């Protein structure tokens, strides 16, 4: 049906906004503990 590149698009979108999302929460993992410096004591 009259549903390709946007078919393409669609299902790009998805698995794009989809590994973003572990991107985002991927980086946002380490960086969560890179603002930990040796301080420790509040």
């Amino acid at each position: 049906a009259k549903i390709p590149i946007k078919a393409i698009k669609t299902v790009g979108k998805a698995v794009g906004k989809g590994l973003r999302a572990i991107n985002i929460a991927s980086t946002a993992n380490d960086v969560f503990n890179f603002l930990k410096p040796k301080k420790r004591k509040a």
